[PDB]
């Protein structure tokens, strides 16, 4: 059993859209997901997949860019989960991870039907989801 306001197929995710002043890097949503006993999603499967796109649909929160808990390990490991978990399931863009300019090291989801996944410099501003 998911809580109610968290999105169920199993894990529950949240989507957390807020105001144009108050997005965060990606350490920074690590932290506010962890704090709730949580952490980043982790997009494991096309199950959760859909249920984090029919979240987006029921926000409105189309186009919008969120945090996922993808975070670069090793040069051996590439990117991992932020809780050390494997990526297995993948759904990156076409061309990524790509580590533009070498200094992409967090991954960020693509709020659109895509799904799709970037690497992008963790310092940025912007959305997240977390898991629990
Ligand atoms: C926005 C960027 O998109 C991918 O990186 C591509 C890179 O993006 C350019 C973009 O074309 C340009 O309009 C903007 O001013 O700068 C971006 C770089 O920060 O363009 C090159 C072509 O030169 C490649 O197509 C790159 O794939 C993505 O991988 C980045 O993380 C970032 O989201
Ligand atoms: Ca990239």
């Amino acid at each position: 059993a998911c809580p109610e306001d968290w999105g169920a197929s199993s894990l529950c995710f949240k989507l957390y859209a807020k105001g144009k002043h108050e997005k965060k890097t990606w350490f920074e949503s690590r932290d506010f997901c962890r704090a709730l006993g949580g952490d980043l999603a982790s997009i494991n499967n096309k199950e959760e997949q859909q249920t984090i796109w029919r979240l987006i649909t029921a926000s409105g929160s189309y186009h919008k860019l969120f945090w996922l808990g993808l975070t670069y390990g090793s040069p051996s490991e590439g990117f991992t989960w932020s809780d050390g978990s494997p990526v297995s399931y993948e759904n990156w863009a076409y061309g990524e991870p790509n580590n533009y300019q070498n200094v992409e090291y967090c991954g960020e989801l693509k709020g659109d039907p895509t799904m799709s996944w970037n690497d992008i410099n963790c310092e940025h501003l912007n959305n997240w989801i977390c898991q629990i």
